[PDB]
């Protein structure tokens, strides 16, 4: 019944007699799921195959024609198979055309100049099997297969691919932006789109961007994760068996994989193969305001000064397209000058800003508009291919006379309201200029400069590109590349082929190299395309680090930017996914990943928005955006109770910061994880392959959530080791066991895990007070382990502080009653330039009193003042008497 690979899954023609011409059988069922018609036997057969100490190699070719030229495309023939042997954690193979050189993906991997891997060393090994064909990828450790291929179904044909595999496993994680419904996977028979769409999240849908990586764990602990370089229109099948099938519109099947033993392992191979996770500014991990439509310039100065009133701490201050006229990129409303006096007035107090840019330019306004203009100049627009003139789509920006009425059609709107706007296209060399110069006049405006916004990081948003017309503007496109490409995959609004809410699928854009691409081939790169450029863009113009937003991804996107997870609603659901959203993104080799706290779409509900106050005041990126419409849900607009709550939590994560951004640091230099799903670091045991209702900040911090309405307690489950309740100190005491603990409307449980210390710091307003403040040590003894711990601190804002230079970094170990310091580079911490270092909690310690020494060193040892009850193991040390910094201290 499984074993059963759909052999039409077309949009069109399933039936009985439709189903024989393709070689196969139309059998009829009354199981869900299962296709009545399926495949029977193969139509490709591996050839000829080698083997040799760096690899393998083989040819498929056809067997008969008459069947496969019944599938949609034309068939290629022959192909051929390379099975290159990279590291000995790490595989690629790939299926080409030796004859035409065919679409591939243009993004940038590192790869061992030669394949290294050694037969002592390899972890796998590779058949290629021969009837029917098929692929066998082997850990060879244990048993375990990772990959088999020799499942019926590969078809190859110019626009339609699709290869199969057997899962070793019932569980399998992640895959291109969708909102998923749990963490693991189904199989029970689903199928996924993948492809840039710009769709609220959910169940079943393509979304923003896409990401055709996942990890698979296997029968024993051992993981492993695979990635199929293609950035073409593809959907991906789940089968009860365990097993899934792709199902490209039409590249190479360039795949890797990784096999490091553990999940950790498994993503610092990933990346390292595509790119590890940007490093961000220490003010980013602040907290964070915006909404979509603040009306007055000073809207936002009265949220700002509501904020810093009620002493709820927060770093970064937005503005939605508001702020433009009329939804231009790089003007400004009338209706927000004086928005610059904003700016650098909160820039001053210690506070960031960061503004938005969609990508479309518009192209019917009067006025003198450089943007557009220049943009025509350096022909930086994207054209469709015979030489023709630009591909119009519609988005936010408005004609320059007309005279707008929210209360119409949302359709009327788009006719009547909206103007044409040109999409640029950033593989260009020449559109990188044009970009990081509109850019650049915003910050340092030629012409007026009292109205300069002086930004601090950038938002790119609205980029898969997203277009509120299907296709292009007036007649339309004209194409087959573009409606029913022979196989429509399974994307939403299927009957509107992949023009839907975008460009033309024929528009063409050039490589970098100088070679001609259609859209079709590049789409899903597209938000990609413009990331780097951006993110160099903010680099060079503010002389600093700085910090990119975006929306629609792509393998390796998050090399330069972060991802917010998108256009969610104020729903109660909506808060589980944030937490699977964001490991799905760790995986993704994206750290800096966050939801819009409260909810973007429709109007907040106190309890609900309370809830994502404290669940949210710990994601890596802490925003609380909203829609248009809707009342306003941020901190100071709800009541004296609320603004008391938000406090407590802020402050909470406000401590956190300097954990958090060593494992900003840990994650960009290491490829390890942030929000880190518990079966990462606890993957024998089987509890937790399967919880996604609460997540680890990197190994020692354990966030349990609240994620129901009324429920004023919950219950969580808490893995074999020991859990520092982080607010009083007393281990909770469970082990590998379901606890429910008690969880009123102002608490959120957090918990250390024995074995490892966290620095800390004192909260502040934000940052810029913060780093000032003292820094503390919690060291979270175990039974279970003694006490490890690593500090990284940076001026925090500079460009490549640890790649050259200007950083500190220290391991901390404490092993019998005493903790020592292990200072592995210095050059940022010196006498002239201090760290204050306040405070020493330490639980854990015993119910003995009894030190066998109670006083700490610098060089010079002292005996100063403590307190410890027995009772609950803490050990409390102030130290702000002192002269104790953190470069001299032991």
């Amino acid at each position: 019944d499984e074993e059963k690979i759909d052999c039409y899954p077309d949009e069109n023609g399933a039936s009985a007699e439709n189903c024989t011409a393709r070689g196969c059988i139309w059998e009829a069922s009354n199981s869900s799921g299962v296709p009545f018609c399926y495949f029977v036997n193969d139509l490709y057969s591996v050839s000829d195959v080698q083997y040799n100490s760096h690899g393998a190699t083989a040819d498929i070719s056809l067997k008969s024609s008459v069947y496969a030229n019944a599938f949609p495309s034309t068939p290629v023939n022959p192909l051929r198979l390379d099975v290159t042997y990279h590291k000995n954690e790490m595989l690629q193979f790939k299926i080409y055309d030796p004859n035409k050189n065919r679409y591939e993906v243009p993004v940038p991997l590192n790869i061992p100049s030669m394949p290294s891997s050694t037969p002592e060393g390899q972890l796998y090994d590779v058949l290629i099997k021969k009837n029917p064909f098929g692929i066998e990828i082997r850990r060879k450790s244990t048993g375990t297969i990772i990959w088999d291929s020799q499942l019926l179904g590969f078809t190859f044909s110019d626009m339609f691919i699709r290869i199969s595999t057997r899962l070793p496993s019932k569980y399998l994680y992640g895959f291109g932006e969708t909102e998923h419904r749990s963490y693991r996977r189904d199989l029970e028979w689903h199928t996924w789109g993948m492809f840039s769409r710009d769709q609220p999240p959910g169940y079943k849908k393509n979304s923003y961007g896409v990401h055709p990586y996942y990890m698979g764990l296997e029968e024993d602990g051992s993981a492993h994760g695979v990635l199929l370089l293609n950035s073409n229109a593809m959907d991906v099948t789940f089968q009860p068996l365990p097993a899934l099938t792709y199902r490209t519109t039409g590249g190479v099947l360039d795949f890797y994989v990784f096999l490091g033993p553990t999940p950790e392992l498994v993503t610092q191979q990933y990346t390292e193969l595509i790119g590890r996770p940007v490093m961000v500014p220490y003010w980013s991990l602040g907290f964070q305001l915006c909404r979509y439509g603040y009306q007055n310039d000073s809207e936002i100065a009265s949220l700002y000064d509501e904020m810093v009133a009620a002493q709820i701490p927060y770093d970064v201050q937005y503005s939605d397209i508001d702020y433009m006229e009329r939804q231009l990129d790089f003007t400004l409303s009338p209706k927000f000058a004086g928005f610059p006096a904003l700016i650098n007035r909160m820039k001053a107090d210690g506070m960031r800003v960061i503004l938005i840019l969609d990508p479309a330019i518009s192209g019917n306004e009067t006025q003198p508009y450089p943007a557009f203009t220049r943009g025509v100049e350096d022909d930086v627009f994207i054209k469709y291919p015979n030489d023709g003139d630009i591909v119009w789509g519609k988005v936010w920006p408005d004609f320059p006379d007309v005279v707008v009425n929210g209360s119409l059609d949302w359709d009327s709107q788009v006719e009547l309201y909206r103007a044409y706007v040109a999409f640029p296209d950033f593989f260009r060399n020449s559109t990188a200029k044009w970009w990081k110069r509109e850019i650049e006049e915003l910050y340092n405006n030629p012409q007026n400069p009292e109205r300069s916004l002086k930004f601090d990081g950038m938002w790119i948003d609205m980029n898969e590109p997203s277009s509120f017309v299907n296709g292009a503007v007036s007649p339309g496109c004209r194409d087959a590349s573009l409606n029913h490409p022979p196989y429509m995959p399974h994307l939403e609004s299927r009957d509107r082929g992949l023009s839907s809410k975008t460009l033309c699928m024929e528009s063409q854009q050039i490589l970098p190299d100088g070679s001609l691409v259609q859209h079709y081939n590049v789409h899903n790169l597209y938000g990609w395309s413009q990331t780097r450029p951006t993110y160099e863009a903010v680099q060079e113009v503010t002389g600093q680090r700085g910090v990119v937003i975006t929306r629609s991804t792509f393998p390796s996107s998050g090399r330069w930017a972060g991802h917010w997870l998108g256009d969610n609603t104020a729903a109660w659901d909506q808060l589980k996914k944030s937490i699977i959203g964001m490991m799905e993104f760790s995986l993704f080799g994206i750290s800096y990943t966050g939801a819009d706290i409260c909810g973007f779409f429709q109007d907040a509900e106190y309890e609900m928005c309370v809830r994502w106050m404290q669940l949210g005041a710990f994601y890596p990126f802490s925003r609380n955006h909203n829609t248009i419409g809707t009342r306003r849900q941020d901190p100071v607009s709800w009541d004296v109770a609320f603004v008391n709550i938000s406090r407590t939590v802020l402050q909470t994560r406000y401590t956190l910061l300097p954990y958090l951004y060593t494992l900003m640091h840990k994650a960009h230099t290491e490829g390890v994880t942030v929000v880190r799903p518990l079966l990462h670091e606890f993957v024998s045991d089987q509890v937790t392959w399967d919880i996604d209702s609460q997540f680890l900040l990197g190994p020692a911090f354990l966030v349990s959530p609240v994620l129901e309405r009324n429920a004023r307690n919950v219950t969580a489950y808490f893995p074999r080791a020991r859990w520092y309740d982080y607010y009083t100190g007393v281990d909770i005491n469970a082990r590998g066991e379901w606890k429910t603990l008690p969880a009123p409307l102002d608490h959120i449980n957090l918990h250390v895990r024995g074995g490892y210390i966290l620095p800390w710091q004192e909260p502040a307003l934000n940052t810029h007070l913060s780093r000032q403040k003292f820094m503390g040590f919690k060291i979270a003894l175990d039974d279970e382990g003694t006490a490890g711990g690593w500090l990284f601190w940076d001026d925090g804002q500079s460009i490549d502080t640890y790649g050259k230079g200007l950083y500190y970094l220290a391991s901390f170990s404490a092993s019998q009653n005493t903790m020592q310091s292990h200072i592995i580079f210095n050059n940022y911490i010196t006498g002239t330039n201090p760290l204050k270092l306040g405070y020493i909690e330490i639980w854990g310690v015993g119910s003995v009193p009894v030190t066998s020494v109670s006083i700490s060193v610098s060089g010079m040892v002292i005996t100063p003042s403590f307190n410890n009850d027995p009772t609950t193991q803490v050990l409390s040390i102030d130290v702000t008497d002192r002269n104790i910094s953190l470069h001299n201290f032991t």
